[PDB]
């Protein structure tokens, strides 16, 4: 009897072929269910009982389909404002349903809003120390009512929940900043704003399991030192443990490094051994899958 | 110096009153702020700055206080899609601040979702039994799409996120069912459905620090037994802990007992010991303003 | 070709682990071997940089004979403590830990095993918050010592001494004057005893939990599981941080009542009829750990 | 009138605990007895049914004088353990564990705490997540006993053996011979030992945690606190569960290098001028901790 693992990812990816032959226990076959969270739909009952319903509307000319995954791999973000929708509910959901994932349900629920995710940075940074954790000194708006000024210029603001650039905006100097505060005023969400940083380069500190890359960005894989670990693997402990995830840093001209933010389970697979990571993320979902 | 608590309520309490001459290390004083969610704002930076402002549009005739709170008692519901409004960016806003809070910032924006919170319970049940846990055999819904029958009648549906007894509907049968998942649909939000429970009574199971008190609804105080008590320990462990909760359970006219929900920090008091309540709660804060 | 993981085994030689193990691969690639001894056979230095050598010298035909390894993981299937010559292998479990080995039961919890009434206090703990409707641990007294016995509440009273095990190191006393006799003796062992009522029981049960595998057994019959069965053996299965191999005793008395006895870790002996799966259950168990590591 | 909830300290006479505590009420309305008593002039006797009691004896002028009491808390400011005649309290506090009494430390970290190689082999663990860049660690090599101490990669070498403390059952060899003096002395302990390459040094740190409040000493002057040096105690302070009250001793060799040796508990000297002030953070934690029981 078989093991169903759902994906949700773009179809970009082959899970299939990367988990082909993989066993549990080194008996028990994989089937790998791949699909994006807008093709999804459950039903969760208390009792156990549920169903996770795939496609409808897509290839195929239209069938609704029925699975009961034993484990999911959620690869995708599960929350935007604006091109990708709101699947907190699904998440939900699953969760409801009882079902094994990577990242937990519970880190990717709670990975929802970057601001919260950034809330637990600042605690680190708390109790770090600049010395040790150096987090960019960025600044959260419940309500842009009290958005008067930036202490400085230019200032990034970052508006609502946005991933891959959207949302972004550099404000140059006073007047241009009042002008994306009624914006962010017509946004109905919070957002926050940042000192720009004129960065040497940009640096991604990944950790898939116990496996540490770093690249750095101007993508060329560096060394990984102590400083870095210690940056990811704190991060990697926020909402009870995140199994894969990355700390984004900017190496200002400055000489000083600022930590951006720490990204999921949805995080890219950046570099030329992407190969590498993928067959990682087989390896850590496979035994998860076992002792589960 | 003294320490400011900031006591988000409605006026109807007067926390300033059971805090009155309670100091921290029997030496510092505690100022005592209160307001509702509505009544307040805050900018947070990750620097450790921050202010918390209350009212604008309220008594006094209009006035911008700033405070700084050293910790926060919530005892008021943060999120409601219908007649209280989205406070869920206030709390993300104290937690960036790092401000200690009582239920946990974490627990509280946990919180906000009731099917999120049922599925801890659901974890639970399945862990522990029906025997031993008998929660509610409660359905979960991301979407309408495939709210097609009830296994039975009548079934209550509870939609989004609401509190007090709002959002809740009562759906004797198959067409009636079918009107209000068309309902459901309209709200552009999950819901819930369960089977009618007809009970002989309620009982609440509450637990405040490590006082424990049980009333029973049909409000009169009954004693605790090792079963009401393992489900309210439970119940407090969810979201890395909530010092102040409790359990609703129906008792069914048929025997079996049901765990409907859990509640948090905002739970009302009731019965004829409010003041034994409140004044357990005052010393549960004071302490842990001492230790933070 | 690629070198393979290396297993400690720490066991008596009456169970075969090397066989339950073949085949068995990481990652459906990586060899395992079956390396397997007795603690007493054993001798470590371990350097806080990481470097280490566990050796071996099971004296087993070939006198003084040493074969030095070096385990990448350790399955601890024998009581590492026992108040009688040659029982003291606390010291190897610290080296173990020193060395950084993973480990099936955790380290840890096996060092702290070594005080059966310290562990006995967790489940105090446990019944404390739990109740006796709940959890119903039986009544049992520590005595630090042999000073305080003057007396116990009610006889007979069964008396255990110190570190003993298997049902060793107990005593059924019926009266002040015979309580008064082992209390001397007690004193002789300048350790620690715990006496608990006599219980005549009906049978024994005993709740077994291996990673999420349950099984109730009788005293053998296996009996079914249920909820309370199933609350008593994973709530001991949490403690020391958590236990992957654990089993509850505990009494079904004439009274007509349970009463939780003790729970045993990673050394507990497997009984009943399915003893090969749970072999093969804590083979897969081990096997995915070392996958983890 | 209304009873005091009593604290139990076990330290030595030293320090008057009571005169630290008077006055302080707990929710601003109970009263704390302070008793104070040592370790070697204590027992107990506890039940599982939360029935004990912990008598005392400290035979001060009166011969054979018991008085005994009931502790609502515990405050162990002394060492539980020795390889020295009358240094085992490890049996008392399995006994205060087995009677659920609150502690500062918790009894599970003082019961841990009894083997300094085992707390040693907790910071091994953060020293290889860490890496030296972060927590420079000493690299000191674990002996479960004298069979495998043939010889030091380098000499001279910090001989430290089984359980002693203050500096004692430290011996420094200087080569290889001298070694293998020790190395017999060890023997006669029938207990473990450790060896670390001597660091002649420039100055020792010694970096403390009391609650939230943190203080670096250098050897005294206080100097400043530094991310690396909270960074070091912090990690040190979540060992076994989380210690309230401990601190890391660390050596700045002439070297110009920086070197973690241990991490001491509750029981961690008071050094330096703000040593009443450090016992006033210890009275406001420990009456914290006490409300909140």
């Amino acid at each position: 009897a078989a093991r169903v693992l759902l994906v949700i990812d773009e179809p970009h990816t082959d899970w299939a072929k990367y988990f082909k032959g993989k066993k549990i226990h080194g008996e028990i076959d994989i089937k790998v269910e791949q699909a994006e969270f807008s093709d999804l739909n459950l039903v969760a009952h208390a009792n156990g009982g549920f169903s996770v319903d795939m496609e409808v509307l897509r290839n195929g000319v239209k069938v609704v389909r029925s699975l009961k995954p034993d484990f999911v791999l959620i690869r995708q973000h599960a929350f935007s404002m604006a091109r990708n929708g709101d699947y907190r509910s699904l998440v939900i959901g699953l969760q409801y349903a009882g079902i094994p994932s990577i990242n937990s349900l519970h880190s990717v629920y709670n990975f929802c809003d970057k601001p919260w995710v950034f809330a637990q940075m600042v605690r680190l940074h708390k109790k770090l120390g600049t010395e040790e954790f150096p987090l960019i000194n960025q600044t959260f708006y419940p309500n842009h009512k009290e958005m008067l000024s930036s202490t400085t210029y230019p200032v990034v603001v970052k508006m609502g929940h946005a991933h891959s650039g959207m949302g972004k905006v550099k404000v140059d100097n006073q007047h241009d900043f009042q002008d994306i505060a009624s914006v962010v005023a017509l946004t109905k969400t919070y957002a926050t704003t940042e000192p720009f940083i004129d960065a040497k380069y940009d640096v991604r500190i990944q950790k898939i399991g116990q496996n540490y890359k770093a690249y750095m960005r101007t993508l060329e894989q560096i060394a990984m030192s102590d400083r870095y670990k210690l940056w990811v693997d704190t991060c990697s402990e926020i909402f009870g443990g995140l199994d894969i995830c990355a700390v984004e840093a900017l190496h200002g001209k400055d000489g000083r490094d600022h930590i951006i933010e720490v990204v999921g389970s949805s995080m890219p697979l950046i570099g030329d051994h992407q190969d590498e990571d993928k067959q990682l993320i087989v390896e850590l979902v496979v035994n998860k899958m076992a002792q589960a």
